[PDB]
């Protein structure tokens, strides 16, 4: 078994999608062993604010966090070919806002290369009786020795058509290992006037693992 | 050399001092050992809304959450009697809310039995040029055993006459120490109709050293 914590700070360039300058996102979780692999139980804190509220042309305003807790169930296929299958439940404010089961496959070589697939439902659990929508994070890793992993995970939201990309170098020593991120984000999103929303965050993080 | 997190979840009886039925605070730092003692920064993001917004009859509504940043130098004068001082920095979506300077005081027995007093300056620190409050937190502590720890802090704002009581219990388990607190915040605190804005919260919160 194991406890874990991660986080992070992020500042935005422009900041109207996060509907603030600068955000943070939180986690803490735990993985209970059985034999499979690992089960393992989370919650997220997503899109604290602490930057300037971005309030206009299409900025999100004063919201309130995203609260996912989250469940699953890894499995070893081969020893290198693994699966997972999985639920997060989003609340925010008091509410349900979504339910999102979620499932996993990657393939870890030996020379460091990791490959990995997340595709996750977001089906609408308020009354905007939304249209169900497929996120897909799709990461190359690349842990070049035991004190620096590289890693390039492009985020995909199949029905919105709006793509991510996120660059990241982890200093993974023991102990806190931190880690720096560039994101590119929300290519293909626009306001009602027809004006891109891209926006650029850079990330300063850290995880521990006990 | 030590770092450390901590973090809770509060459900609340009333929430409109915080805007919300359900909150929570979150807090890390380090603490770097020089001659005179601890040299602690810490970062504490306090009021996350996670439940039901409270916006009537003085509610706050949808806040920003209280940002802290803070360094705090600590000196052992005796084996027994400590001292620190320090500044902390509160803002709140990317305005300077207050500046905090602040110093303390406690004594620890050999019985267990601990005291202390933190006594922090409230200076604004927008245009609204309010009178500089003063904090006031004064925490009894019991270490029955190695087990538990009980505790009562008092938290007494001395302009605006507000009063909070903090009762809580510690299982001081090796790694994450959980805790109960029972909390009755804001006595002296009313809306604009003259009514009590007590609330009292359930909290349910975790710490971790290393
Ligand atoms: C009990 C609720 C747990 C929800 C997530 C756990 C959060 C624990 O970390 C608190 C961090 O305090 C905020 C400072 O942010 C620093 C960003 O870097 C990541 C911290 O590991
Ligand atoms: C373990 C993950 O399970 C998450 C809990 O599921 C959410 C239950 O609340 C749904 C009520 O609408
Ligand atoms: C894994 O198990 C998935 C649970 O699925 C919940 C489906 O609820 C959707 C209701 O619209
Ligand atoms: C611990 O994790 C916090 C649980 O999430 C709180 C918000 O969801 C509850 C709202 O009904
Ligand atoms: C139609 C647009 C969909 C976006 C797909 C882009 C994928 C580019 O990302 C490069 C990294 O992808 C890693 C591989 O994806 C998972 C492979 O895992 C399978 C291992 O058995
Ligand atoms: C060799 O060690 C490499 C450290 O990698 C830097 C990653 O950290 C960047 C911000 O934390
Ligand atoms: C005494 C009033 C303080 O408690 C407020 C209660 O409101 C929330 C209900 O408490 C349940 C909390 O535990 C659920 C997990
Ligand atoms: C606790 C904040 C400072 C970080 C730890 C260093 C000081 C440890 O000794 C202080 C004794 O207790 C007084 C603390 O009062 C409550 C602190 O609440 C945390 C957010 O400011
Ligand atoms: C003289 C009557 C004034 C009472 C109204 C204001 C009360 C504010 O003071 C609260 C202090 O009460 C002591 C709390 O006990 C904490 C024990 O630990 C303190 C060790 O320093
Ligand atoms: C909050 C609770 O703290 C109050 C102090 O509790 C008094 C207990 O006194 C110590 C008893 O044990 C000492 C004998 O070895
Ligand atoms: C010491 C812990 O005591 C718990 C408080 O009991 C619940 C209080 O609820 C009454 C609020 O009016
Ligand atoms: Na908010």
């Amino acid at each position: 078994g194991s406890s874990y914590v991660t986080g992070n700070i992020q500042f935005h360039d422009d900041g109207r999608i996060h509907g603030s300058d600068m955000t943070s996102t939180l986690e803490a979780g735990h993985t209970f062993d059985n034999q499979f692999g690992g089960f393992t139980v989370y919650t997220e804190f997503d899109g604290i604010q602490l930057g300037k509220l971005e309030t206009e042309n299409g900025g999100a305003g004063n919201t309130t966090p995203a609260i996912t807790v989250g469940g699953e169930q890894a499995f070893n296929i081969t020893d290198h070919l693994w699966v997972a299958a999985g639920y997060q439940h989003l609340f925010s404010a008091g509410e349900s806002i979504q339910y999102r089961p979620l499932v996993k496959i990657g393939y870890n070589f030996d020379n460091g290369i990791s490959l990995s697939n997340r595709t996750r439902a977001h089906i609408d659990a308020t009354d905007a009786d939304a249209k169900t929508d497929y996120r897909m994070d799709n990461r190359i890793g690349y842990a070049m020795n035991e004190d620096v992993t590289f890693s390039y995970n492009n985020v995909y939201m199949i029905e919105a058509e709006t793509m991510d990309h996120e660059l990241r170098a982890t200093w993974t020593r023991q102990g806190v290992q931190p880690y720096f991120e560039f994101r590119s984000q929300a290519h293909g999103a626009e306001n009602a006037a027809g004006d891109s929303l891209v926006n650029n965050a850079f990330v300063f993080g850290a995880s521990y693992g006990f």
